[PDB]
């Protein structure tokens, strides 16, 4: 857990911001909260999250056993954590909430997948609702994704992990299907969503939010 | 620890360490300019618009040491500062006058730009996107590092009470901070639309964090 934690600092060279942006936006009208966490993962991003909301509802969702395990084990004996085993794309999701959030995991759907998850979240959104993903975007033209991709590649090699963790992460990112930044804050306006903004952006790092009021 | 040929220089010293008490994500708002700011030759031309005490040219200067860079601000006594900072450094000239009306002759590699042009008037930043474009050489580049706007109201007090957190807590005066408490911030997609209009191309944002935004174009 903690050693999953330590690798995913060394491919994400925003780490702090990264995380502590998402978290500092995910303000809501309660302190008990039902959040939803698309792709959680080992659970990194509900664990910043209730460092903020101790007394929230996590609804964590992942194809992976593997990393649900590792986030049950993470969240030991709180009763406020559910785990679901599934395509969080295809998932009929029934319940309403204050709060979907996502870190790395959108940028794998296909776009028209893309698209109709945001908005499916729009519609799943208590009456008053925030979404916020944390995830990779496409440069804008081919030299400024480029650009990009030097500079994380640059990072990623000094970053200590050894030859072979380097070129592993690398196969990890050839399943991308990342796109524009742009395109999908248009996207979530298109569902419905207002206050849309790019909080926070370094390089193809980026936090998006929009509101449900 | 620069690895150039430095003056010590007391007062753009004490200038530097406040301006990174005003802005919280400092190291990266920089960094990321100067990461971008990428162009083939080893001596660049640099046009620097709202120079200040000349911080993002000496950012620059680590990266191009042999550069030549030229000022542009209509504060003589910042200029007076950045003149000091660069003592003995014979490639940097420096002109007092309005950036944004100034008929500039020459061509650049590089036009760029931190935390000032977002106190003109947007037609004033429209015409100056327009003619930074036009005194740029082939592949030369533009980066605006600057204050933008929130999209919405609800983001704007978003952005203004993470800042002023940040602000309170960093050491400043309540002096400094008072005498920081002018601007004509408009939003950012507002901006990467007007560097399109005038020609620019891989129009972008390289890097943001609330309102500040490191802005790119370039002319090819
Ligand atoms: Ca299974
Ligand atoms: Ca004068």
């Amino acid at each position: 857990s903690g050693k999953y934690d330590e690798q995913r600092r060394k491919f994400i060279p925003c780490f702090d911001d990264f995380y502590g942006v998402s978290v500092s936006i995910a303000s809501v009208d309660t302190e008990n909260p039902d959040i939803l966490d698309l792709g959680a993962g080992t659970g990194l991003l509900s664990a910043f999250l209730m460092e903020k909301y101790p007394e929230a509802t996590f609804t964590l969702v992942d194809m992976s056993e593997k990393m649900l395990e590792i986030a049950k084990n993470r969240f030991r004996g709180n009763l406020k954590v559910k785990y679901i085993e599934a395509d969080y794309s295809k998932y009929d999701f029934e319940e309403k909430y204050d709060m979907v959030v996502s870190a790395l995991s959108i940028h794998h759907l296909e776009d028209e997948d893309k698209k109709e998850l945001y908005k499916r979240s729009y519609s799943i959104l208590k009456e008053s609702g925030i979404f916020i993903n944390a995830d990779l975007v496409h440069g804008e033209t081919a030299f400024i994704e480029n650009l990009n991709k030097t500079i994380w590649r640059q990072y990623v090699e000094n970053s200590g992990l050894t030859e072979e963790e380097i070129a592993a992460g690398y196969e990890r990112s050839k399943l991308d299907k990342d796109i524009e930044m742009n395109q999908q804050l248009n996207w979530l306006k298109e569902a419905g969503f207002r206050d849309v903004s790019c909080i926070y952006k370094y390089y193809q790092f980026a936090v998006m939010f929009g509101r449900k009021t």
